[PDB]
């Protein structure tokens, strides 16, 4: 027991949510211990329910956000259940050392490791599956990839130092996929993973997805799993990519605070329309909602947003501010004495 | 009327120019009143005379650039003539609430709308079409997309207290385009934008363009209509892009400042060879001018840049600068006793 | 002979290595001499042994890497042997006017021509060829270019009055190639870059690589090519794209001080996952290895890195720091008493 920190465990909760945490801390280096189990499992990915094999995190794309503070020892056991039929391993960006851990957690169907990395390092990373070759962005666009965040001890700052506290926290993961199409051009079913690779592999060689979802399916945060805001709250979006580039936009707001490459030791930019999330990391964006109503959450290539599935969605309680946009005459007839060249 | 501030109608004009405005004022806020009229009709977008279905605000691709400042109230008419066949509406990224104004503006052919927002965030920034679902991207696409800046009211600053003034403003709108294809390989013609759009919804989901133009087609900003400098001239360029990322290059020139996410809140970056403009954005840049001749303006995907159609060109004039640049040898034969392994 | 400073000539070598240069000087202003030949020539660019017609400054892919420092004039000979089949020249994203020395410097094979450009603006650039129209984008694709450094005569900083200072320096060129295929998948042989052309183009015009490699071919930088540092080092990795966005990530590392867009007059950003290369630049990250082994260098779209040969290796020598990062636990059979649902 080389290491003598008090240790606790942190049970994770299933995406767009966030296990409990403080912000700001006033304790002491912890060991704070996780729990990751992979599961391969076929996944309904579109609104005509398209399937694929899924291979995941704790059942999850993407997989659950792990917070932790600055100084924290993160303590992770990756159990890769005798049920999967791959062996897979975990690669955290956050991590010094041993490909971020993939070299050190290899494992096996049947077997367990524990990796423990000290988290040096402030902001939001990618972590994900990376076995070796071939298998690296397969199993990453399969969907073996989530998020960490670490933390400064005292919470963000704006970088002029002024505190930063949201009232909210939502994770959204966007995933590329890859799914087969047959000569016709329907999407084809596979009874395995190992089944689905070559065919997935030739997909994946010619650069462009066929779906482009946020936690897992396109419409997984429409309708009733809209996200839940008020008039008035700082909510912080954290977004990760783990293999293609993203660019945000919330649709009727904008990024008070963002960092786009995610790391909170550079002082956020104020005020973007829409932000640009590089493929294989986090970044976050916090907003203070002024109005109420239906806001749309996209990646700004709008074929993807509308088409390929990535569209999110908030809904917003408060009351309406006439000063800031007013519909100053509804829908009429153009006037007849109108001259519109 | 609820809000007692003085109105000023303002006159747009077709890009590359922009209307009449202050950089910096003493004014105080005032409601800035601008009229747009949706044109649907077949432009061509090629030098081989390509055709497409377009879609526009006031009959150019890209729509007008709209000049406030901080603190004035936007004042839109939108115009939907009977002559058109779709509905549309307007989004503006510089707006607060309902999704930008695309919630309170949809209307039929034969309707128009006024829609008044405040101008609280400064920058350069995106309006587009966005009427629902897939007609979102078709919209935009179809070259429904323009600009607006909000100039600080002591106008540009190098985000360490000294004052920028350009000397002339341009702004450049990339489009990409998808122009469906027949067995061999030639551009389809349409008799109208319904028509045209199953055919066009295929290529968009490959998400490849088959053009990518600025001002709205292949060599529109070259020969005759290049844009004019002169040596000393600090010039801003404004660049949006709706829907696609770009990477605008000014060939022999810099972008001595440049605001790649376009919001003037942010301190601009120095001496540029390339700068990003990430889809769903617009971004600026200043550059004094210290060499006369051709300048060309690209975004450097030389692919696109110079087999997709988006190249511009400057025509600077001055005297030439040694010091900075000099041709020593003239092309000569390569000398008889030379080794060149 | 107008200008009267002192000449140095300085021999250029292979990338990924770098000539003997200082950070910081207290010499004055130079006359740097520097010579480039164009060698057309057969080139193997994947594992599988597949060639393709490239054209290339000094015989490689990259160009080597040029350093200077501020105030320097860069005096560049530009060689076109009699063996080439077309038309050159060179064009340095770091120069002022006549489209970057395009203009001045357009050699038929038998001919050579002297440049003058004053390094009046800090960072890493691209320089490439650029004949003209649809020749532009073809002979940067086919290898023909580099990158340049213009160092501050006071050498790096982190933006905040500290000196920065590299143990060590490496040029990653990263290359997109487009090589046509026959109807049964194969890529295609030709005997010269024109006979190459028209089916080339062809692939262009879809903008998906077919490979995307650094340093010329994939596998160019693993196994015995591996990059060779030691813990404590801050090794420099200069990265530069032509024509098309990159973003790299070292797998186990972090970029400690990064220049994305690679101007030294900005603050680099601190701590990074992943940066981004903008097609038509050069950026910079100074990082400090921290613990031994095998580090993966890569673009962090997986795909490109692992399937298209986007992937180099750094071999670090030292002992491990098992207080960053420890296995707690070997992979080990799954307990008796695990519940993993
Ligand atoms: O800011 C650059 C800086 O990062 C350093 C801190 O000096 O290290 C980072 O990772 C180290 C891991 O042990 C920690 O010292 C530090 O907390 C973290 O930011 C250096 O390698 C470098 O100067
Ligand atoms: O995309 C090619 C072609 O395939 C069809 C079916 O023959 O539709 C498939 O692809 C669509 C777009 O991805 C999906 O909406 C659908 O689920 C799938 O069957 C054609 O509609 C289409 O042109
Ligand atoms: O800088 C972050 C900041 O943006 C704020 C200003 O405090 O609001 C922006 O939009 C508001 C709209 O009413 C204005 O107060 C302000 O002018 C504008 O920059 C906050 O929401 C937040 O602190
Ligand atoms: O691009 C495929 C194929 O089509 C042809 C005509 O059969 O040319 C078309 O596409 C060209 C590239 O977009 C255009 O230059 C031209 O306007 C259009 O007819 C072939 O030339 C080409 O290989
Ligand atoms: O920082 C903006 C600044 O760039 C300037 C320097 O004032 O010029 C750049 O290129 C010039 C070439 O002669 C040099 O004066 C200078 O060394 C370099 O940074 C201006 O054009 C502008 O203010
Ligand atoms: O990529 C299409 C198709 O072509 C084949 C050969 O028929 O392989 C070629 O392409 C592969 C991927 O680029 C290369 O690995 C190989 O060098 C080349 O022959 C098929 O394997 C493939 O499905
Ligand atoms: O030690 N108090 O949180
Ligand atoms: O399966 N994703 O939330
Ligand atoms: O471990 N990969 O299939
Ligand atoms: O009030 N003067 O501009
Ligand atoms: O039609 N565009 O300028
Ligand atoms: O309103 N859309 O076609
Ligand atoms: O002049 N001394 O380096
Ligand atoms: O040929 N490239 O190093
Ligand atoms: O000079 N170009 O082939
Ligand atoms: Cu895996
Ligand atoms: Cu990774
Ligand atoms: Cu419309
Ligand atoms: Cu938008
Ligand atoms: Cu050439
Ligand atoms: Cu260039």
């Amino acid at each position: 027991d080389d290491l003598k920190l008090p240790r606790q465990r942190v049970d994770l909760v299933a995406p767009p949510f966030v296990h409990v945490h403080e912000q700001a801390t006033k304790q002491g280096p912890k060991i704070m211990e996780f729990k990751l189990v992979v599961q391969e499992k076929k996944m309904v990915i579109d609104e005509k329910g398209t399937t694929f094999q899924a291979m995941t995190f704790n059942g999850s794309m993407p997989g659950p956000l792990m917070v932790v503070h600055e100084g924290d020892y993160v303590e992770v056991t990756l159990v890769n259940p005798a049920t999967n039929t791959m062996p897979h391993n975990i690669d955290f960006h956050s991590a010094t050392g041993a490909l971020g851990g993939g070299a050190l957690t290899l494992i096996n169907p049947g077997e367990q490791v524990v990796l423990r990395w000290k988290a040096t390092r402030t902001g939001v990373f990618v972590y994900h599956c990376a076995p070796g070759g071939p298998m690296i962005p397969w199993h990453v666009v399969s969907g073996m990839n989530g998020a960490v965040m670490v933390l400064p001890r005292d919470g963000l700052n704006d970088g002029h130092g002024h505190s930063l506290r949201y009232d909210r926290i939502y994770y959204i993961g966007e995933q590329d996929l890859y799914v087969p199409r047959d000569e016709k051009g329907n999407f084809k079913s596979y009874d395995s993973p190992g089944e689905a690779y070559s065919d997935t592999e030739e997909v994946m060689r010619k650069l462009t997805p066929t779906h482009v979802v946020f936690n897992g399916k396109a419409g997984a945060l429409t309708g009733k799993n809209a996200l839940n805001a008020n008039v008035g709250e700082n909510v912080l979006i954290v977004h990760s990519q783990a293999n293609r580039d993203s660019r945000p936009h919330l649709i009727g707001g904008h990024g008070d605070y963002v960092w786009e490459t995610g790391k909170f030791s550079n002082a956020p930019e104020t005020g973007l329309e829409t932000w640009f999330i590089r493929g294989g990391s986090a970044g976050a964006a916090l907003y203070k909602f002024l109005q109420p109503g239906i806001y749309a959450y996209v990646t700004h290539n709008l074929i993807e947003a509308a088409n390929l599935g990535a569209t999110a969605h908030f809904k917003v309680e408060g009351k309406w501010n006439d000063d800031l946009m007013t519909q100053v005459k509804a829908p009429a007839d153009i006037p007849t004495g109108s001259t519109n060249e």
